């Protein structure tokens, strides 16, 4: 029975639910375990699923040169196939011999969902600090008592209705009939023009600007501004491909992450999936594509994959330099790709068992007028009813 | 010295500008040969480059079992090392060797860039959502019964002439009814601030947003019809395909009339171009590119790649050189030259008119034909 | 007599005015005839000048490699001293020995000044496509003889003035009182706000993107945008900086112009000037920065500079390998750029000699509006009188 | 082995992070360092770094004449090639034979980046231009005037009232009469169209423009204090300076108190900052542009460099390496090293206030207090 080395890296592979009452070969689930089944039905090896004993990918000791994790298994075989998402890497290649790629990952960027829908009720207000509301009413009230006493048909309940209708620019009512009067409403019509002209231009550079910021959708983009922090994973080839990169693009990014703080580079992936979700907008974490849509694609909900692939990779299944199954496995690889199985296979656990199967203004965005006029006309009923 | 083979297929070769007075390797001129060098100086070999004569990539002619085109040339022993962009399929795979993808390529979708679209008719309610515009008649509704239920303790016409900016028909001098009249004149005045600021932004900023955003959508929409090409894989791909989505697309070109699986893929650049938009092409994900940044720079890509292939080099079986090759190929693509040399070859306001607020002359030119026959039917 | 050997090249060297009237070293006048006259006042070295017989700065020749022009005439021993805007180039510099840099060069952008003085009468009808103007005038007579018919007080005369006070948002005038009636005018109403809405928003967006429009100021700038078509000579090493180079921003702009058509290396540097000054803001020619300063101080004084200096290079004085006069020279042209004397030379040929010594709406941009007024009150006038 | 000398004047010459670990001449790193091995690699020398101990640069004590600081160390055989920021002077260069300068610089002008600017009292005309307020003013006279005269054949309240966008007080009914009135409706349309339209590219478009632009403009200005070094080469170059630009400067400094001659560059740098831009700095145009790109990064470059310097690399008098020394810098500047180096080494809306629209709330205070007093005079 073919000796199988797969790693515990959801969704490839993940023990089931209700494991403890399964055995075998069958307790365990994930894309990995679908690809090996399928391998398997080609070629016709009895495979038992084993598991890493320790949980490294590969990676030769720099001390003792000793290979470790599954590709360490293979080499020492004790492990005749290898499936699994291993990279493939001249350091690995050099030692085990892997099959053609059977999904092309890369590198992205996870950055957390717009979520922009949190539009106050009272945002008509937002061109026009509150402090030069709180000094409209009282010159208002200040305007209006000036035009009785000048005038003293003016009296103080037509006066206050005068200068309201004249700020709304909607009113005609009375002209005052006065040159003291007259003074007056002049200055309080050149008030008002000015305030109605602000308030509509400086409403328009609200949303202009809004309307012209746009989400990050390249490497340029990421690296051109440093409002967001963008940060990887310590160990992991997510930051080597920027040290030894010679892209004018990349290089910049390097030095913006080895300078800034605290620490860009996250103790563990998990550590920069939660960031990003607690940071509003301002964390973007880099990992690999194919991480990077699975993540997205489970509860919460809230991360999100922007742009392409910076670089270009590939994983592959693995084996000893020599096995007696190098060309069976390889073709069998080939054949799944051209019929389209590996897509079958990533659709079904990327997002058919995804708990996520999935420019104008809104009511909200001038809730605060809409309720400001209907408790408005409640107040005059009562008015009219206490006035009867 | 190595006889290497190659394809004259843009923008992977090509012939030099003055390749009558070169001689030799350096009368070609594209990526091919470009990563050709990267892999010679690398092995330390001397190597010459040639064409393949009947230009085909490879396809075993069932009726002899030879192989054709640049397959065949290695098989057969014409050839040494295809520097070319091969795909790697099954079929060839059991009589030649080949290397880790160098690039990796997929089915793309080809649309012509989105020109200024065509002003809608009543595309003079566009800063404001069609819901508000709704709720808006509902408050002048409300509003209008208000004035009539307080004043009993031409309503209709005061609060319309206060909504448009225009003149006060009358004066309210209670206060129960100068209330109603101050909270319109202000919701109108937000309104009117909301409407004339949101049309700014989108007059001054522009989208011209692609009707075609992914592989889904396209195939749901039928007003855009999409061909690929009569005898290439993509239509072997959707043939031997079982995911809805190329099911669908299948069924929908089965019966597509007139044929739209262009011969050739200049016959398929063109016919996109001329047809302003309504066609789409799809095609690898490598000259779709090409084009994009070709003259006259007017076809984009849109919607992810369907399927994944890749790009490859060729070895005759049992090779000598089989792992040298394939050992230097991901010495490139870890140093950055398979993307340094993809990148460098490939990539390296207005008068508003009539049709903008046209529909405005509709309402107008109905209104004031709509009120002629309220005076017929009252007299 | 120490022989120099100087090149004629504005403002460096030119002959005089009337210069058949002069004779011997007085006949030559610039910016080098006094950088010669000061360095011998301090050595004591009686200077002869001599000019280039060929007109060549220096190059040997590709298939002889024989020295041409004063680096030829220095290394052949025929002229001792060679003051003239001599690049300190390794070619150069091997056979024949340079002085410290009296003149920092380097590249520069020239392109025609904004000259955005053009403010059409009638451009306040630039948002509203003419085409709408003649809608407008129709749609208000089409209105305005509506409201008469449905309602035969609304004359014939009363009717226009009701319909023109309504578009213009200052009209009371009389109420349609008339079901009928108030319909035309609620429609007008609701065409008369979108017009004015419309035309508001849109100038807005005419003024804002003629306000976020910047001049190009860096190397960058001239590249991320192919619109002008920046362009160098053939020969010389302005095109050369770019053909061997690494920086990014640099093989961009080779790229561009070895592709762009038609010939971007204009066959001599005074057909680039001329196609800059003669391409309404369209063509950016590439020269040496201490040229590119003269032609803008000089007549028609329609080219300027932008940005810095792409590159770091230096002129200075040229002795052959071994002459009598290396320290003396290089000492003395230490001394003059300390003293000032070489920016009191600088200022004066390329400034004091200069021909050319040295937001917001306009009553321009808004002339239409003031022509009309004055013209329709000449109208009333006339009216007014005819009546009379 | 070749004992180079520099000096701790970053970014030239800093030490690495991890100085304890590191040996030898890994421990330092700059621009100088880099500069030091492209030399080096070029002329095939073993070469190592030292710090010159007092730190000084090199000027000769009179007391004395000996030279001091790295210059005295070339000139007395106990250093070799001072490859250090070492400016071209004729001092300099009688004892020792400098190189053709790898990079020039020139004194230049040090301000804080402009910082959002007060609003002025009246900042609520800035769309129109204060010439065409004046002709409004005129129109509104010329107009008002007509009325009056067209009538014989209350005209100022009507005209104030169409104007601002309010209504009307009275309707003309004589043709004479309403060509007047339909003119000036039509005018101010288009000014308050105007005026809206241009206020919000001032708000949404920000320019933040510096006061100084160049040499010239400092000088007058008086209330930006500008102040140099107590002992650094550029108050030597004001002094003996003829340029009326720099002649002025010279008096204005030489009765400038407080002191405006910083003692040394840190205190400039500091000062020039928690002054709030009202204190510049004159230096050189390297330290400038690294403070610029050094954190908090709010320091800011204006106006062309006043005048010419170059900084080089020194030898001792007949240094058997002066020629090779010498092409190495000029190869370097050819092929764009010397650049790659500097470039790496140093570069790698608002919701409205008060004070904005102020204005207008002193001109309706002033208005509806002269209103009273118009009511005094009266009654
Ligand atoms: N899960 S992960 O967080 O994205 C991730 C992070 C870091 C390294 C990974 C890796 C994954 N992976 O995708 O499972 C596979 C993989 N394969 C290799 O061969 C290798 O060397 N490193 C990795
Ligand atoms: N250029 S194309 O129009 O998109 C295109 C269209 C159709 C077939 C192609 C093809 C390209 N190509 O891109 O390089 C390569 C290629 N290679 C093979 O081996 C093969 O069988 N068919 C093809
Ligand atoms: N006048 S120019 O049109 O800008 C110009 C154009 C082309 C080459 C020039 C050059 C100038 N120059 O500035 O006088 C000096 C100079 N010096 C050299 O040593 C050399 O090789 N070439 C040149
Ligand atoms: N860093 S600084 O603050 O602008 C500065 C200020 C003052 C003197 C400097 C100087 C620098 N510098 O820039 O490198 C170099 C330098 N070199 C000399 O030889 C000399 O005498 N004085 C100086």
């Amino acid at each position: 029975t073919v000796v199988v080395t797969t790693i515990m890296e959801s969704p490839y592979v993940m023990y089931k639910k209700n494991h403890e009452m399964f055995e075998g070969n069958d307790k365990y689930e994930g894309y990995c375990v679908d690809l090996a089944s399928e391998i398997a039905k080609h070629i016709g090896i009895k495979y038992k699923i084993a598991i890493v004993p320790d949980g490294k990918y590969g990676a030769r000791d720099a001390d003792t040169k000793i290979w470790n994790g599954m590709v360490g298994e293979l080499v020492y075989g004790k492990a005749e196939i290898a499936i699994a998402p291993l990279t493939i890497t001249l350091v690995r290649e050099e030692v085990i011999d892997f099959s053609k790629p059977f999904m092309s990952l890369g590198i992205s960027i996870m950055i957390k969902k717009p979520q922009k829908s949190k539009p106050g009720v009272f945002s008509f207000l937002d061109p026009l600090a509150y402090e030069i509301w709180m000094c409209i009413v009282f010159a208002y009230i200040g305007v209006s008592v000036v035009l009785f006493l000048v005038s003293r048909e003016f009296g103080i309940f037509n006066s206050l209705w005068f200068s309201l209708g004249a700020f709304m620019q909607q009113g005609c009512d009375i002209s005052p009939r006065s040159l003291s009067g007259r003074i007056v409403g002049g200055v309080w019509w050149f008030f008002t023009l000015i305030i109605i002209s602000s308030y509509t231009a400086n409403l328009a550079a609200f949303l202009t600007v809004e309307r012209m910021v746009s989400p990050i959708e390249s490497a340029e983009d990421l690296a051109k501004q440093t409002e967001i922090a963008y940060g990887t994973l310590d160990s992991g080839s997510t930051k080597e491909f920027f040290r030894r990169s010679k892209i004018a693009v990349y290089e910049k990014m390097w030095t913006y992450m080895r300078s800034a703080e605290p620490s860009v580079f996250t103790r563990t992936t998990a550590e920069g999936v939660a960031r990003v979700r607690k940071s509003k907008g301002k964390f973007a974490f880099l990992l690999e594509s194919t991480m990077n849509e699975y993540i997205e694609q489970r509860k919460p909900c809230d991360t999100m994959k922007v742009g392409g692939n910076l670089d270009s990779k590939g994983y592959g299944v693995a084996t000893p330099k020599g096995s007696s199954l190098r060309t069976p496995v390889n073709l069998a690889v080939l054949k799944l790709s051209e019929a389209g199985v590996l897509d079958k296979l990533k659709n079904k656990w990327w997002y058919d068992k995804g708990e996520c199967g999935p420019s104008a203004l809104s009511l909200s965005n001038v809730a605060g007028v809409f309720y400001i006029l209907v408790g408005g006309l409640g107040l005059a009923m009562l008015v009219a009813l206490i006035e009867f």
